[PDB]
């Protein structure tokens, strides 16, 4: 089951980031500190419990995938990421919304000089990753009168999340990565050799 | 445990021979089968003159180098063995060998005329000055007679039955590996470390 750089690279990624590790990263996200209007969120905390609460559980990682440039000096990874968002409010004590959430990460992979070597550029979330889908719902009211309205903010909010809490890891994932598969991907892609097919 | 090429195809090939499988090949060598003494024991009804087992076959570890070009790669598989002589004539055992013998693969990456890369194995040969022999009522005098013609056999019988075999593994090696390697050979890139 030894394979080639391609398949050692992806498999070797995918151990970095979840002895990151990643999961733990996406169990804690913080999706309230950034997600009438105050009025309410200040008589509740006044009111001496309620409001909404997010839970972030069932984080997961799923099968990284690599393309490789035309010209054979260029990688890109897509790090599919999943969640699962428990949309509930204390202060009835009900749970209104389960959403299961999908997203995918494109790390751009460089080979560079300064004496370590294989880099990361451009850390983003890929465009019309971002799968929102209903699991479970209260009842039919949350779900005509309140979902469109979430996702709506999560279409706008989670993305430029993720991106900013995973993109560290995988740059920390890349540099550690072993020391002669990183070798050896770099001679190919200074040659513009494909190895990845 | 995911590494680079080199480490990659050393770790291929140990799998592949062990399930090829390398060891019991090296167990079923045909040492026996090869003058008037000789054909006495066939004419009488009843009698075989002596029996060699062969016995505690192992695997080392493989060897990598590249050639200075870095065109060529040649891998080395070091073998070890253990000889029990017998005289089947009496009921008795007589010694024990421990015999170690390195084979050399010399793997080459070659272009066709139609622009296809195909990874060769040619030549495989039981390594000069590799073949080394052990002792673990008296006895010292056939010792040196086994020895002489172990050391004008056996290597040539080892790189007979063993080579057709990493032959067999090298076609089934993992594609993309494969792929990646014959690149970088046929384009004199060092990835040995
Ligand atoms: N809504
Ligand atoms: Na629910």
């Amino acid at each position: 089951s030894p394979t080639g750089l391609a398949g050692s690279l992806t498999n070797a990624l995918s151990n970095g980031l979840l002895s990151g590790g990643l999961l733990g990263i996406l169990e804690n996200l913080p999706l309230l500190d950034i997600l009438g209007g105050l009025l309410g969120k200040v008589t509740s905390v006044i009111p001496g419990n309620n409001v909404i609460d997010i839970k972030v559980t069932d984080p997961q990682l799923l099968e990284l995938g690599l393309v490789q440039s035309p010209d054979g000096h260029r990688l890109y990874v897509t790090i599919p990421l999943g969640i699962k968002l428990q949309v509930n409010t204390p202060l009835v004590g009900a749970s209104l919304l389960r959403l299961a959430v999908k997203l995918d990460i494109t790390a751009e992979i460089l080979a560079v000089r300064d004496k370590i070597h294989l880099v990361l550029g451009d850390c983003t979330h890929s465009p019309g990753s971002l799968q929102i889908s209903l699991l479970d719902g209260l009842g039919p009211l949350p779900i005509q009168g309140l979902l469109d309205s979430l996702t709506g903010i999560l279409n706008k909010v989670l993305p430029e999340l993720v991106q900013g809490n995973v993109c560290p890891l995988v740059n920390e994932v890349l540099r550690g990565l072993d020391i002669t598969l990183v070798h050896d991907i770099v001679n190919m892609l200074i040659h513009g050799l494909q190895f990845v097919i």
